[PDB]
């Protein structure tokens, strides 16, 4: 298993969680996503809600974010020096904080997310993100 669509698909699914968040049960929803992350790779996430300051937004304005991931592409794959495989991928992302009277207005990224593999006796996807870069689009 493990191949590179296995991957591709592995952060298209982690990013439609990361950005699709609740006001009321955002924080139970970030919290959950940590198997998916290494703590490196959740402090880009963490890094990408406050460059939108995304999280005072949803509690202050109790507004859900929603978002759409597009077509990704794998821009390279290799292994690192300790032979553990990595893919990195980069998906459009387009999101917007949306409450019950009104919007903000939609935002456009590139992310570029780096999967690397687990062992599956750790975690049993096999896989974790390590790195996330949010690009303005």
């Amino acid at each position: 298993m493990w191949s590179q669509n296995d991957a591709m698909a592995f952060g298209s699914q982690a990013l439609a969680t990361a950005f699709n968040l609740d006001f009321v049960h955002y924080r139970s929803q970030i919290s959950s996503l940590s198997p998916r992350f290494s703590d490196e790779g959740f402090a880009g996430y963490v890094n990408a809600l406050q460059a939108s300051n995304i999280l005072e937004t949803i509690k202050k304005e109790k507004m859900n974010l929603t978002a759409t991931t597009g077509a990704g592409v794998l821009v390279r794959q290799g292994q690192m020096s300790d032979g553990v495989w990595f893919w990195t991928f980069q998906y459009p992302v387009r999101m917007r904080l949306v409450g019950q009277t009104t919007s903000k207005p939609e935002q456009s990224f590139v992310f570029e997310i780096t999967i690397q593999r687990v062992d599956p006796r750790l975690k049993p996807s096999g896989m974790e993100i390590r790195q996330m870069i949010s690009r303005n689009a």
